[PDB]
């Protein structure tokens, strides 16, 4: 596992020039372990990807090494959306998504806190399971669900396979 | 230390053991990624220049000028930004006489020279800076008509490619055009132009 490990890597999509990437891995996701969770410099959403199989992905390498918020609604410097845990690696990071785009976002939410910034305000485990939303044209959005809110159990983490994101969406 | 961003500067400027010219121009911007690195807009050159003026050996007796005066409001301001991120045809003049025209896109309104616009083209893409609103009164530039494993923002991230010859162009990417976030300026490390690129392919 690369889990709590630095990487760089290039991207490449299309043959357009490489930008060069370079974040610390949080997760290897249970589910599915040829996935990871990747924090990288300069972006503010999560990224899943399969680092080994994925050919966006080139020349990978490693590299050079609060409980009151978490579940509740908040308004932040703006937005409205969720705290949802304590980021694993990066302990003061936060992740955090929007009702305005659910997807997985990460920010060191307690110094946004000091400047004030923030206003807090049946089935078992469906981890583990494929996930089908229907779209627009009669289409069907397939994913994977690969983690479980614990602070707000009815919340989950999925991994659909045409994106990078996480999104974050209430089964219930 | 001394904020020359918006002043008049002029230098010297020598290549080699070749002579001294000396070069005139605006501070544009101190580029947030790379703080040693400076956009200006030199008299006499079309294209925007970065430079990482105080460091490279090239520039000499860095001094500021006089300051220049800005408008403050533009006239035509609707125009003006109805313009930015739009595809555009620049008619320019030739040799000695004949219209070339050329495939573009308005970026934005440039910092700090308030007439003056942001401008890039197909067959050259490299930040270029006009007067347009006076480019289209002389009925020489018309506007035309214009996520699923998308980016996020890619500024401060090293960048290269191959070249023709195999060797790579290595650089950094500096700023996002605001108007269009999938275009991109670049600094390549071969040359002091800024390159403009689309880069969410």
């Amino acid at each position: 596992n690369i889990v709590g490990c630095r990487i760089q890597h290039g991207w490449k999509e299309g043959n357009g020039p490489v930008t060069q990437w370079k974040g610390t891995v949080l997760d290897q996701v249970p589910v599915n372990p040829s996935l990871y969770l990747i924090k990288y410099d300069g972006f503010d959403c999560v990224y899943g990807l399969e680092l080994n199989k994925d050919e966006r992905v080139s020349a990978l390498e490693v590299l050079p090494d609060a409980d009151t918020m978490i579940g509740k609604a908040v308004e932040h410097m703006e937005w409205r959306g969720m705290v949802l845990a304590r980021a694993p690696v990066m302990n003061t990071w936060f992740y955090i998504t929007y009702e305005k785009d659910p997807v997985l976002y990460m920010y060191q939410l307690l110094d946004d806190y000091k400047e004030g910034d923030l206003r807090i305000m049946v089935v078992d485990s469906l981890v583990g399971k494929q996930v089908e939303y229907a779209k627009e044209d009669g289409s069907k959005r397939t994913g994977m669900v690969i983690h479980q809110v614990e602070a707000k159990p009815s919340v989950y983490f999925i991994k659909f396979d045409d994106d990078f994101h996480i999104y974050v969406y209430d089964l219930v």
